[PDB]
């Protein structure tokens, strides 16, 4: 066989890993290796293996870093075999998910998911609350106010569970908010991200979200939804299979919430990206499991709960009741969607607003000023 490695963060129950033990299951001349990613240095760690020839043949890369990478030389340019594939079609994709393999006029790797943010709410505190479970929060005020009223200590409960983690969790999670208030990243320091920042800043201040959120992933934080301790989260598609299984209660999914009434709705663009290193030895190999892996993509929302990068297979509902109207929500959420970028610089630009963010909500810097510090480092790295 000619064997391959594979890197993806994806857990165990997620697509990477399933993927690869259904390929392998071919016995077509072609096995893959998996690895786990681990520890959050991904971009530096995976551009060190290509530097010094360690690399994977294939990895999958979150969106906004791939362009650092293609404009590097670090992946292969796959242009022609897409061109040559009828299993992968550039067609097919949706236009923000294609843009963001693209580099000087050449394809560097074959979306793999898309998602954004919405807004999980538990029913039965909702109604336990004295609040409509059928009225979610549609502003930013309503939204604040729900949380105060569904914040009760004494039940272990914090109104609203979300992430601010300095990473790109927090710029993921924060992006969202102050674009719906009229800013970028390319101009954040806006009087509405200021509004925006200072929203966040309630949260915490008024307890209404734990400290923890300062530190914690939205993965860690959905948990603490799922076990009750949180009354709202604010996350992606990804928690919904987990969620089906470990929450012991009634749930919706509604879009975020915006800054005032009728204010427009916006998110990023989430999920990962395909992409094969440019010096493997193994290029048609590579692009074969590559082929493969979209060739499963009709399947992912019922397998994984995760979203096709493709207007070609609009996703089907399961017949999980949940699960069909958590679809409905994200599905419209990601009409919103605005890509990270292009940019070579994603992560500079990442840093900038996760230290605005941290300087805030920790105190240590007004919420105008980690802005307007952020957005002098930003013209100069973007
Ligand atoms: O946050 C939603 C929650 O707030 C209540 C009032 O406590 O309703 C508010 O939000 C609704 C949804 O947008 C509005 O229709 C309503 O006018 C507003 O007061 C609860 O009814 C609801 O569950
Ligand atoms: O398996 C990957 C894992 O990462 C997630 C959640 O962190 O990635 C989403 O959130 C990131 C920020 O932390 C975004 O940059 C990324 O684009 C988005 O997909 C999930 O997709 C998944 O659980």
């Amino acid at each position: 066989d000619v064997t391959l490695t594979l890197w993806s963060l994806d857990r165990d129950i997620q697509p990477a890993p399933n993927l690869i033990k259904e390929f392998n299951a071919l016995n077509n001349g072609i096995k893959i290796e998996y690895r786990q990613l681990q520890f959050d240095d991904v971009v530096s760690e995976s551009m060190r293996a290509y530097s010094t020839g360690n690399a994977p043949d294939i990895i999958a890369i979150d969106n906004p870093n791939h362009a650092m990478f293609a404009s590097r030389g670090a992946f292969l340019d796959v242009t022609d075999m897409i061109a040559k594939s009828d299993v992968i079609k550039t067609e097919n994709y949706f236009p923000g998910p294609l843009k963001s393999v693209t580099w000087d006029g050449k394809y560097f790797g074959v979306p793999k998911a898309t998602n954004t943010i919405a807004l999980y709410y538990n029913k039965d505190l909702f109604k336990a609350a004295g609040l409509d479970a059928a009225k979610p929060p549609q502003t930013w005020d309503e939204l604040v106010d729900a949380a105060r009223k569904l914040t009760n200590p004494a039940k272990n409960v914090y109104g609203i569970s979300f992430s601010a983690k300095a990473n790109e969790e927090g710029t993921f999670q924060f992006l969202p908010w102050a674009q719906m208030a009229g800013a970028t990243y390319k101009n954040i320091n806006t009087d509405g991200a200021v509004k925006a920042l200072e929203t966040w800043k309630t949260l915490l201040d008024e307890k209404l979200a734990s400290p923890d959120t300062l530190t914690r992933s939205q993965w860690d934080s959905t948990a603490t939804f799922n076990a009750g301790n949180a009354a709202m989260a604010i996350s992606g598609p990804w928690e919904i299979d987990r969620m089906l299984k470990d929450a012991k209660f009634d749930w919706g999914v509604t879009l975020l919430p915006v800054p005032t009434p009728d204010a427009p709705r916006s998110s990023a663009m989430g999920d990962y990206n395909w992409a094969i290193f440019s010096k493997t030895k193994h290029p048609a190999e590579a692009f074969k499991a590559i082929e493969f892996f979209a060739s499963k993509d009709k399947d992912m929302f019922k397998n994984f709960g995760q979203l096709p990068a493709r207007s070609d297979i609009p996703v089907p509902p399961t017949g999980n009741a949940l699960k069909d109207e958590a679809l409905k929500t994200f599905v419209e959420q990601l009409k919103y969607a605005q890509p990270r970028g292009p940019s070579p610089e994603w992560p500079k630009i990442s840093k900038a607003i996760q230290d605005a963010i941290q300087g805030a909500l920790s105190g240590q810097m007004t919420p105008k000023a980690a802005l307007d510090q952020a957005a002098e480092k930003i013209k100069l790295v973007d």
